[PDB]
């Protein structure tokens, strides 16, 4: 009963509102500013020609051809390594705990700026600090959108271990935001034309700022010796596979919706082309921005803003005091940015959602029950992601984010996801099965790329951040406790484990001796419905 799309230009929407988001104006700019300025550019290329688009073309693929969510496609195409859906659903539901959270921040500055000055112009209020004094004075002292942003929405604590209070103003922000989900869960064309026109007035602001020339160099000039660190690779890879959703279950589940006979190579690419080219263009205007307050503030562009998922919330607010009337185009600003979450949230929701009810069709979508597990799956992640709101959850998000949904947690699902599918099933058994789906069989990048690249660079990459183990830290100054990184690394393995874990209950499930019950669960029981 896997109902098609009503017409391509839906999937296409489906998607595109999907995987473009907070990865790419949030992320993206926080994470090469983290690692150097322009070192992150060549492993995040390579990562998008070489696992990235064949990766996220395989998840895609896989759906249109099973018709399945993504736990029950695994079932048809090796049921032995079934987990690696699970782990799926595992990561998504991390993301969907945390990801919803920046939302709450940005609904929060969409709430401080309807005042008549904007909160984070001018130094001199209640929550300033005596270090904090205007930029244009700065001729110790502390930016003033920084200590908005650190000692108002954040009010940082001194590390993850004093949680403090929770903020009750935050929550609600996250209340909100959660109920606009769900609500939405239970027009597209402004919602996926009006970003596009307000990063573009963003990136015309950010380049004709004065002082943008150092902060562009700084984003294209690589460092060739930051390259011999494994954590700028590592950040970039999973960069890459966070930007398209992809090891998360939705790519699938937004596939299988699709028509048989359907041309998905040529959409997708042209969709992985969009999406780059946005996150490539937004960090040119979030690093221009970056060049004019080191311009203007008289230091490094490495010490302008935090290293940390704040760089959206200190480089784009300043920018905006600079455009006239900087009030509305605070407004606008973070109402693009509500949209881009909001959309990516929806469909990463419905997708385990699906996936979910897939697993137990009887029940979890019999009807009447679907609203009831969503409204519970909602209350969950909301309670979860209320330890993020308090004055110290800004490190547990960090956390989160390093840990959950990112990190070797991706990798190791990238991994198993092609070494099936490129060894295990077959490399030329599934270009026979797009070569019927699209209609024409498609160049070997595919199968090059799913065969060797792609599992070579997850093993590598793994294996490289394994050997030179650098500790997770908070704007480079915070050394997190042994607890909190033990936290982290039982994030990671929530989902790692799945995948044997699975493999061991099939194994003693399935009867007879070893070598059956291995040939029995490594065939594929209907590939195609
Ligand atoms: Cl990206
Ligand atoms: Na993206």
């Amino acid at each position: 009963q896997r109902e098609k799309w009503s017409s391509k230009i839906d999937f296409v929407l489906s998607v595109a509102g999907g995987f473009v988001g907070l990865g790419n104006v949030w992320r993206f700019p926080y994470l090469c500013y983290k690692n150097g300025g322009g070192a992150f550019l060549i492993p995040y290329f390579i990562f998008l020609f070489g696992s990235g688009l064949p990766v996220f073309f395989l998840e895609i693929i896989i759906g249109q051809y099973t018709s399945e969510g993504g736990i029950t496609c695994w079932e048809k195409i090796c049921p032995l390594f079934s987990g690696i859906g699970y782990a799926s659903v595992v990561i998504v539901s991390l993301l969907n705990v945390y990801y919803i959270v920046i939302l709450a921040w940005a609904t929060y500055y969409l709430f401080q700026s309807f005042q008549k000055e904007l909160p984070w112009a001018h130094c001199n209020h209640s929550w300033n600090t005596p270090h904090c004094m205007e930029d244009t004075m700065r001729k110790n002292f502390t930016s003033p959108v920084i200590e908005f942003w650190e000692r108002n929405v954040l009010s940082l604590s001194p590390g993850i271990d004093h949680p403090g209070s929770l903020k009750w103003d935050l929550a609600l922000c996250l209340l909100l935001v959660w109920l606009v989900c769900f609500f939405c869960i239970w027009v597209v064309y402004f919602t996926a034309t009006f970003p596009f026109a307000m990063l573009l007035v963003l990136l015309v602001r950010g380049l004709t700022l004065p002082g943008a020339g150092a902060g562009i160099k700084f984003y294209l000039y690589p460092d060739i010796t930051r390259l011999e660190d494994p954590q700028v690779w590592i950040d970039a890879g999973t960069q890459i596979f966070f930007s398209y959703a992809i090891c998360l279950g939705a790519m699938t589940s937004l596939g299988s919706y699709n028509k048989y006979k359907y041309n998905s190579y040529r959409d997708c690419m042209l969709l992985g082309c969009l999406n780059s080219g946005t996150s490539f263009v937004s960090g040119f205007a979030i690093f221009s921005i970056l060049g004019f307050m080191a311009q203007e503030q008289g230091v490094d562009i490495a010490d302008v803003a935090e290293s940390g998922p704040g760089l959206a919330f200190i480089a784009y607010p300043k920018a905006v005091t600079m455009m006239p009337l900087p009030t509305f185009w605070s407004i606008l600003f973070f109402i693009m940015l509500l949209l881009l979450g909001l959309d990516s949230q929806f469909v990463e929701v419905e997708g385990q959602i699906t996936s979910l009810v897939d697993l137990y069709p009887s029940f979890l979508r019999k009807g009447y029950r679907r609203e009831i597990f969503i409204a519970f799956v909602c209350s969950i992640s909301y309670l979860l992601g209320l330890t993020m709101v308090t004055e110290g959850g800004m490190y547990v998000f960090q956390l989160f984010d390093y840990y959950a949904a990112s990190g070797v947690c991706l990798l190791w699902v990238a991994f198993f996801e092609c070494f099936v599918i490129a060894w295990i099933y077959g490399g030329d058994n599934l270009y026979d099965g797009i070569e019927d789906m699209i209609g024409y069989r498609p160049g070997p990048w595919m199968k090059y790329s799913w065969a060797v690249i792609t599992p070579v660079l997850c093993v590598g990459c793994f294996i490289f951040s394994l050997v030179k183990y650098v500790p997770l830290t908070y704007n480079k100054t915070y050394v997190y406790p042994n607890w909190a990184i033990g936290l982290g690394w039982s994030l990671a393995l929530s989902s790692m484990l799945c995948v044997p874990l699975v493999i061991v209950i099939r194994l003693c499930q399935t009867e007879g001796p070893f070598l059956v019950r291995v040939k029995y669960l490594l065939t594929p029981r209907e590939p195609n419905r």
